[PDB]
């Protein structure tokens, strides 16, 4: 991005919910970003399930994921969530953030190839230690809100070191809201509830194609109570509504 | 396509509205489809703005449309609807059905290439008589709901004579509803009102990707009054809701 500025007026949406967090919002045409908190926008957190984005791309590139119509079959064995115990498309596996599906993808990719792609994508601190299947969730990988929007911008422009076809496939799998004036592409993440003194993190990252403009966004918050999880969409949604971007 | 089977339980959605029309729905593939009217399912009509689907693909294949982020700039001159009087992306032009954007694309494609691709796509009667920029609106081009679902299935499967890349670009531009469990890709068409004795046609065609299943659909109806237009979505939406698809 070209520039960033602090805009403390969005803070009302955070303080109304007693939330500690950050929103980064970038306008494509101007290359300019605004955040409520410049310091936090640069702080690096576990990507949790937002890692499913580069994971999906890498799985495609390596041929671990065959094509966009790949069905990931439930093997029948009891999974960690009820919603994962079923056959899933790529979009399906992305949306229920099916840990087991993506853990298997990452296993098949392997450390060497995973590290190569993460380096090429300039994705986070690029540190993959703690298990080839658990590094993003309870291992060492860390990424900032600013790095999330830069990465998503490169994905939007097909600029990642991956085929255009594979980036297109992932971009469509990420569609989460369609309106006549705008398309929202997005991904949630949630590391867990941590402790009160060491909270977990919740994310919502993505971009809005709005008429001929595009807006890149990344939100994160401290979270110690699963009841607060819906705020990870509601705060950035209210901000984007107030910005005249969505709602619409 | 494969086989088409009459489903009389859908008639009530048409008679409740005094609508003459057809719904074709195919689960997994066009190998077997269901319909309310066997004769009408294969009857061919002006495609009107449903033609924007092949037009967008052909525009991309020929390089007339540079890439997926091309912006179609408004020149400031009057266009037939106010919603077309602005710069538009490919998705934008599709979603608002920006006739003049697609007319200029068609002119640049030209008749020879246009004909070639309609043949490759088996798009309806493949007849482009009537003017390069209007054959789909007032000319001789005709396509049936059965053929719409075959064409959409080929697009879905990236089996059209076009790059996978350009088929994906057009598919994304067609997304009209996103939910956790499904994605709807769709396109409307409306030829006009004609007369009582020679009505226009209204269309709604597309596919639903639900869980690990896919449903191809095509709807058309006779229309002679513009106030009836919302029915081209509500009739098929009601049918698909009752089937538990959406």
């Amino acid at each position: 991005m070209g520039s960033i500025t602090e805009n403390t007026s969005w803070n009302k949406e955070f303080s109304a919910e007693a939330v500690n967090g950050v929103f980064v919002l970038c306008k494509s045409s101007s290359k300019s970003c605004a955040t409520n908190d410049l310091a936090r926008a640069s702080k690096e957190y576990l990507p949790a399930s937002t890692f499913k984005i580069p994971n999906a791309i890498i799985g495609l590139e390596t041929g671990v994921i065959k094509n966009e119509h790949q069905v990931f079959k439930w093997d029948g064995k009891p999974r960690a969530m009820k919603q994962w115990e079923r056959d899933l498309t790529l979009r399906g596996a992305i949306q229920v953030s099916a840990v087991p599906v993506f853990q298997q993808i990452a296993r098949e990719v392997g450390e060497v190839r995973m590290q190569k792609y993460l380096k090429k994508f300039s994705y986070g601190n690029q540190n993959i230690s703690g298990g080839i299947d658990k590094f993003h969730l309870e291992g060492q990988l860390r990424i900032s809100a600013v790095n999330q929007v830069e990465f998503l911008e490169s994905l939007y422009l097909n600029k990642l070191s991956a085929s255009k076809e594979n980036q297109l496939i992932v971009k469509e799998a990420l569609v989460t809201e369609a309106a006549p004036e705008y398309l929202v592409h997005s991904k949630t993440g949630f590391s867990g509830v941590g402790t009160e003194s060491n909270p977990g993190v919740a994310w919502w990252v993505g971009w809005v194609e709005k008429e001929t403009e595009v807006y890149f966004f990344a939100f994160n918050m401290d979270i110690d109570n699963e009841s607060k999880l819906p705020l990870r969409k509601s705060i950035p949604t209210k901000i984007m509504e107030s910005e005249g971007i969505i709602g619409g």
